[PDB]
């Protein structure tokens, strides 16, 4: 029992009540298990869903999102939860063009430097999809785009191995995009270290998954394709745990 | 992209906790506005088919919530129209029926199961039809209202005017069982007018819909049950009719 398709508009109106959670949290500078469980709801609500990606930015969530980080600046956790939710949107590829912005970038350049890798991660994941989108659909300067570039893929290799598996996916297919651009390595460094990451804390899920979806054939394509050592290697890491 | 492996089901019942809370806050300030309304619908959406939220909203006090809603705003037939849904979502669950044996609750569907809004009526019923449904075993409150409860269930559908479509249902499973209610003809009853209605003005999905989950069968054993109450009987034959 309900009112047809009335579903629709009760999760938009989910996100923008939670939003203003977050607002008020803010406001109060209330770190607590609300705070922390909004924005974990913002994130999991994003999970494979450019709808809801596109209602958090209609609404007003990264001014907020901003504002979030520059109130709690150690505050770990909520760092990456934030960070996590803006993963997703920064997957979808009409919604592009509303993270190009110095403010937004100048943000998680600073992330991608932190001793959290489960901060720096995140961080990583929104610059590879950004600067996955190629020279010309970057509205913002080529000095910070080359220079991310180069930050994103030395910042990978002083990850430590994590203690517990960072996050969930339900299906590898963003990454794929990202194990073919070739000319910028860091895009394919992290996609290759994150299905690693998971595939080595979580096999039982990821292994079937990453098989099934067509994943080995990029992986493949990478063992033979002049390449970059480091890509390269953990390419060949996760092929050899399996063949 | 999302927090951890099975997390989706800790923000929904963080989701109903927190909607609940701007229920609880609308009502202190005996507001009536657009997000109680949102509020409420979301509320009712999240328990369709969920006996999981449902528990959720029982284990939150939503019922004690929901019943401050009905007794603060007696005129919003909207309102409690939205209450009433979401509250025959939870009746339509077996493991909450001692939940809902309150007196103070009972007692309040009741008054609105004789409403003047079919809108409101209709859910009151509902809610009424599956408590009753349970036997008398179950009941745990005053035989005499199950009995009282029993007749005006029945008397206030036949009273019902033909609207203009209240609910909408993804299955008509949870109807089955009350089908089945012979010894129990209000129960019965309100579940064909309820299947009536909604093939009425929907029929290609609701008629099919019937159909694929096994209605007829149902409806057909109604047919020859040879001691049938004779208002669910023939509802029962027009809905048949409407396919046969």
């Amino acid at each position: 029992c309900f009112l047809v398709g009335a579903q629709l508009g009760t999760e938009l109106f989910i996100v923008r009540q939670l939003l203003q959670i977050v607002k008020q949290k803010t406001n109060q500078n209330s770190v607590d298990t609300t705070l922390k469980f909004t924005l974990s709801a913002l994130w999991n609500l994003t999970d494979e869903s450019p709808t809801t990606c596109r209602h958090f930015i209609e609404n007003q969530g990264l001014e907020l999102f901003m504002r979030v980080l520059e109130s709690f600046p150690t505050e770990s956790s909520i760092q990456q939860k934030v960070l996590g939710l803006l993963n997703n949107i920064a997957e979808v590829q009409e919604l592009h063009s509303e993270l190009m912005w110095k403010d937004f970038i100048d943000h998680i350049s600073s992330l991608l430097h932190s001793v959290e890798v489960e901060v720096s991660y995140f961080a990583a994941g929104i610059i590879a999809h950004l600067i996955s989108r190629g020279e010309q659909a970057w509205t913002l300067s080529r000095s910070q785009r080359n220079s991310l570039l180069d930050d994103l893929h030395s910042a990978i290799l002083k990850w430590p191995t994590p203690e517990c598996e960072m996050v969930a996916y339900r299906s590898f297919n963003p990454f794929f995009p990202l194990l073919g651009c070739f000319t910028t390595p860091g895009v394919q460094l992290w996609a290759v270290w994150a299905m690693q990451h998971v595939c080595s804390k979580n096999p039982s899920r990821y292994c079937s998954m990453l098989i099934e979806e067509g994943g080995l054939q990029h992986l493949y394509n990478i063992k033979d394709h002049h390449t970059d050592p480091h890509v390269q290697q953990i390419a060949v890491a996760i092929l050899d745990s399996l063949e």
